[PDB]
C-alpha cells in the first residue's frame, strides 16, 4: 500500500473526517474500525480523539488498500495518518473503536488493528472499562 497527500477540510465524528484528496472535497470512512456514533457512550471522545488527531497534524495522509475505494455512500475507504501516525489503529489503541467491517481484500491492517484492540481490552480502557 502507498500513503498520498491529503488535507484537513473538517472533523465530523470518530471515523469519518472532511478532507480535500487530489484536489476535491470528500468524505472519508476509516477501514475496519467503527466507533460508537455522537449520541452513544464513548461517541463524544472518539469524535473529540479524532478530531485532535487530524486538527494538530501538519500532515494528513490516505492510504487505500487493495480493493473498494469509495463505499456505497461515496465515502472515501482508507487508513489516515496525522504525522505518519495511523488515526485507525490510534483510535484501536485507546479504547474508542471497535475492530469492525473487515471485508476480504480490504483488509491488510486487520492485525495491526486487533493487536491494538487486545491491549485497550487488556487496560480495559475506555469502551472496555
Ligand atoms: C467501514 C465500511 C463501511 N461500509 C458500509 C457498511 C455499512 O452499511 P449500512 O449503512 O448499510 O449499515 C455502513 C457502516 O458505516 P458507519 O459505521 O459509518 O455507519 O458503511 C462499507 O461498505 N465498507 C467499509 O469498509
Ligand atoms: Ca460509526
Amino acid at each position: 500500500l502507498h500513503k498520498e497527500p491529503a488535507t484537513l477540510i473538517a472533523a465530523i465524528d470518530g471515523d469519518t473526517v472532511k478532507l480535500m484528496y487530489k484536489g476535491q472535497p470528500m468524505t472519508f470512512r476509516l477501514l475496519l474500525v467503527d466507533t460508537p456514533e455522537f449520541n452513544e457512550k464513548y461517541g463524544p471522545e472518539a469524535s473529540a480523539f479524532t478530531k485532535k488527531m487530524v486538527e494538530n497534524a501538519k500532515k494528513i495522509e490516505v492510504e487505500f488498500d487493495k480493493g473498494q475505494r469509495t463505499d456505497k455512500y461515496g465515502r472515501g475507504l482508507a487508513y489516515i495518518y496525522a504525522d505518519g501516525k495511523m488515526v485507525n489503529e490510534a483510535l484501536e489503541r485507546q479504547g474508542l473503536a471497535k475492530v469492525a467491517y473487515v471485508y476480504k481484500g480490504n483488509n491488510t491492517h486487520e492485525q495491526l488493528e486487533r493487536k491494538a484492540e487486545a491491549q485497550a481490552k487488556k487496560e480495559k480502557l475506555n469502551i472496555w472499562s
